[PDB]
């Protein structure tokens, strides 16, 4: 999403009350656009995280299994 | 972490040409923290994601060998 300094520069620009309406507006609108998709790209980070946990914790249970499995045979 | 709703609250209020100035500058400051905050939680979900990506593939070469492990031997029954 936008860089920490960008957004920064933004909220500057609307700091001031006498911005032409048409920029305010328009600089509110990066803002909105951009959370919008920064709130999309976290929650699906969010899933392949949740996905990726369930993942390993099928490998390690089973690594665990297999490992023990194979002591019993001989080892 | 604001909800997209309580964010475009806030950008609905700055919309407003007529609003005080401690009012924006209020707002523009609430827009400023939750952003450093978001850019935080979102710098750190991406770096434990990357530890788990690795692990997973780490895993994976140690069940890859067990597995062909516990094969050959069935094999040799």
């Amino acid at each position: 999403p936008l860089k920490p300094e960008e957004h920064e520069d933004i909220l500057n620009k609307l700091l001031d009350p006498e911005l032409a309406q048409s920029e305010r507006t328009e600089a509110l609108q990066q803002l909105r656009v951009n959370y919008g998709s920064f709130v999309s790209e976290y929650n699906d980070l969010t899933k392949s995280h949740e996905k990726l946990a369930a993942e390993k914790d099928d490998l390690i249970v089973s690594n665990s299994k297999l490992f023990r499995q194979i002591g019993l045979t001989e080892k």
